[PDB]
């Protein structure tokens, strides 16, 4: 991954300008990167990526490094992305998920 800003994580896996697809979370995501630090409506993805990295991590959601498997079956993420389990590793996955519950400016 790359890291263009303090607030901001970037991947080869996904073309540069996707990146910065300029998003208006709905009412979970929004709630899950304002609960991080995040104090706005409108996002990057990049960023948008940032802050959800940062709620998983603070959430402790992804406590085995080794395996690349996020477990969250129980958690606010789970119901939001649908699933119980998803690949660190699979970016494509990832940002489909994420789409799902925005608004694309
Ligand atoms: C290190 C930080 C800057 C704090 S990070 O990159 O934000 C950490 C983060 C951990 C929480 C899951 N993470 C990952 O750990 C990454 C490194 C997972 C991997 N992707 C590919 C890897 C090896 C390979 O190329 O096969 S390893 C990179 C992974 C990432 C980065 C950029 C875009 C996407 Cl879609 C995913 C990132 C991440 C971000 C957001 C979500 Cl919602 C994720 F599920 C995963």
């Amino acid at each position: 991954m790359s890291v263009p800003t303090d607030g901001a994580v970037t991947t080869s896996q996904i073309p540069a300008s996707e990146q910065e697809t300029l998003v208006r979370p709905k009412p979970l995501l929004l709630k899950l990167l304002k609960s991080v630090g995040a104090q706005k409506d409108t996002y990057t993805m990049k960023e948008v990526l940032f802050y959800l990295g940062q709620y998983i991590m603070t959430k402790r959601l992804y406590d085995e490094k080794q395996q690349h498997i996020v477990y969250c079956s129980n958690d606010l993420l789970g119901d939001l992305f649908g699933v119980p389990s998803f690949s660190v590793k699979e970016h494509r996955k990832i940002y489909t998920m994420i789409y799902r519950n925005l608004v694309v400016v």
